[PDB]
DNA sequence: AACAGGGAAGTAG
DNA sequence: CAGGTCGGCCGACTGCGGCACTCGAGCTACTTCCCTGTT
DNA sequence: AATGCCGCAGTCGGCCGACCTG
DNA sequence: AAACAGGGAAGTAG
DNA sequence: CAGGTCGGCCGACTGCGGCACTCGAGCTACTTCCCTGTTT
DNA sequence: AATGCCGCAGTCGGCCGACCTG
């Protein structure tokens, strides 16, 4: 009889419960026989299954992307970078885009911030120059040169970017300014040490300050290379779509989403 | 101290948190503070408000609007017309468009449906020509405008088109049709009859048939228009966001978002 | 070992403390380090800065330098600015702030820019009071560090070299308690033991442990490991 | 069917008009849906009449 | 309509006073200030 | 009733402006600088003062 | 003065 | 009067959508409008 | 050559001091 | 005559 | 053997999302590679 | 002169009967 939903499925491309009340067979059989079907579509739908990584202390994974602020006219190229653990955030407004331009906006980040161990950033055609490749050689700093087309991969600075522009509207509607990087300078003053977040803490004394660490809650762990349920494993940190979780045995910590995550007691 | 936190959000338009932390001040005052701004940037990402109504019985109220599939050629234009009730859908493959088109397509649909009481459609120019105006007179049909650049109000026809492309692409990979009203014929049997619901109620006897009246719930319903929780009362409809809530009181039935509707 | 020091100091120049603190090496080894390089010989933080403006030479137009240096904490900044007009002290002011943040009350000299109604006005519109031996050794030891990071003529603009010449004296320039600049300025750790070396390396912050199993958090590196009991050591 | 089909009493004309199928009642009122209105109506149950 | 409604910047709970209009869970309340209205959240309103 | 609306065509915010009526999820909204009122989705509508 | 092409203008899809 | 209740207050939680390198031109279609031509 | 994210803002609810009251 | 330097086109990615 | 247990089973609920009238052109930056006049 | 809809697919969780075991 299953077979019959076959080419009933081969000719028609029913769907799963007209199967199931049509020829009296369970909900997995009929959502199995539509998945089969090689024209039945693929499912884009996808649920969350993709974390990216962050640093565990200030100053160890930053990212780094351009944007357009068409309101500064020739200094519309604006370059930022925030760092993943403490939300540190710095840009200066830079006309036009050569290694020249990452090239200052590194000095001037790292001043503003320190060393980081490793930097990822997205494919454009600066970030692949060979010279910046042995600029961070010779500043021995890892370089990740991330996935094309997966403004995901960045997706902490591109948030990033929606802050840098909500700000800079807010105080450019506030009143006037001299100067660009006047008002650049102000709207980064107020995001890394007055706009602080609900725990009453600022990102650059985060940034700055000692870790603190309450003894860490073991939970649950859901594994995506196995397919199982192992643990109870240590967790880091979590929020809102992340989560690392770290096994004794693990050479390093596994980030997974929040999705995968259950309380254990 | 309030001041101070007024001049602060003026110079700088910091966060909630920080005023509250910095001035010793009601989480409440905080938000109140930034608020209050008129620089401040207005709310974008607003939550859900507004239900696109259905009619509770059969052959009520209508949908429809046009769509683009460009693999038909010159019979690229689909006329797509759904109900509200069961979801039972039409369309036709007519070469171009025109309030003569249109008018055959209506024909169409009355014959494969039946006579709605009213249809609710977009603002295009053919659902603003006269003709079609007396026509529905002539017919006894009310017609709906709607608000221009809104497709949110079709919302229903929009997702009926989404179901109708992909099932017409699926049986345009299954193999090869001789014309394009017969591929569309075939899809929209598929939706009609084959494509059922998940309560085992094919959505052609859906459409007809008797009406499925179980007990209804007593529920507590929050007013939108007058802030304030009023009820309980009867919950006709449900589904995913959309609810029917009609008070003795009240004369016509209301069509609010779920979430407003708090269980009894 | 020392030839990670040698190409830090060849970049940086830094203090020797610095590199004895960086890559644990010797004192005296540091001292000899820091001898072959050629060119190269308050009370709270964010309370009280000093503001003044020094000129050097080597930048010819960019001479215009504001400065602006923490009594406590010693932390330094700088710009540069092809003018000492108002407009250029209310920007460096910005700078400056979003750099380092916001003191009680700032310590000006007695500059026409600096008693202009423009910077006091926007000093009282951010709530701060406006009133150099501290100042003119930053001066002394910026242009020491903008000479010694002089050596490797590739900086397309006196920023770039600035701005590395002040990272250098911030975070790279560190004491002798063992702190950096920045440290200072922005206010229970257990010893490890390695197993590639077998050497204890540390200290190190603790992160958690269990069933025998420490996850001990190393400094240098970006992320925990994980090291038995026996492995470690309190401290 | 299984649901009943109930005798309604219209109220702008003053006339017995169905009858028609209900849906809801409660507090001396009842949800009488009636074939031709595109809405439901309350109506008062002593102007509803059990038909069979 | 006479009702009751917060002065949330204050805390304190101001009127009685005419009710203008509602929706969004905001009534828009007209004060003794008759320079313009002012919106409120309908969780902080009472009829009175 | 002093409101914040979208110009739902562009996206681009006009106000403030006077609240006529509005009800069930949408609202009828008559800026001084146009000769109609605007209907608009209550989506958009936003408090301001 | 007048209307009937008719081209434009406006508007929504 | 302290048990009982209510309101203030905030941790915790959550629906939403746009950051993605930038914005636009163009066609169809009916109706309102008066020019250019004709009553 | 290495994976979506979170601020704004509304909302639930537990905490707790003041007020009702057997 | 074999080697070499702009110059250009082309492909990829933001 | 019947009380307890695991599994087969499905109602029930949720995260993502493109349906909106159709579409592109073009930007700047860098590297690799090929072409034509220049050198020994 | 009128409002975001809902299928595809994963996933919890109770329901129930074959089966382990008291
Ligand atoms: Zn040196």
């Amino acid at each position: 009889a299953l077979e019959s939903a076959q080419e009933s499925h081969a000719l028609h491309h029913q769907n799963a419960a007209a199967l199931r009340f049509q020829f009296h067979i369970t909900r997995e059989q009929a959502r199995e026989i539509v998945k089969l079907c090689p024209n039945c579509p693929d499912w884009g739908h996808a649920p969350q299954l993709g974390v990216n990584p962050r640093g565990l202390k200030p100053r160890v994974l930053w990212q780094m992307d351009v944007t357009h602020v068409s309101e500064f006219g020739k200094l519309k190229y604006v370059h930022v970078t925030v760092d993943t653990y403490s939300h540190f955030t710095f840009a200066t407004a830079r006309t036009g885009e050569a290694t020249k331009d990452v090239l200052q906006h590194l000095a001037q980040s790292f001043a503003y911030m320190g060393i980081p161990q490793k930097i990822k950033t997205d494919n454009a055609p600066a970030y692949v120059s060979r010279s910046i490749q042995e600029f961070l050689a010779r500043w021995k700093i890892s370089h990740v040169t991330g996935i094309p087309y997966n403004p995901q991969g960045q997706a902490i600075v591109e948030r990033t970017h929606q802050n840098i522009k909500a700000q800079l509207n807010k105080l450019q509607k506030a009143g006037k300014y001299y100067t660009p990087h006047h008002l650049l300078a102000h709207a980064l003053f107020v995001l890394n040490h007055v706009n602080m977040d609900n725990q009453g803490h600022t990102a650059a004394e985060r940034h700055w300050g000692p870790i603190s660490a309450d003894p860490k809650p073991m939970v649950m762990w859901k594994d995506l290379l196995t397919g199982s349920w192992k643990g109870p494993d240590v967790l880091i940190t979590a929020g809102r779509g992340y989560a690392c979780v770290f096994p004794q045995d693990a050479e390093s910590p596994i980030w997974v989403p929040d999705r995968f995550i259950r309380p254990f007691t």
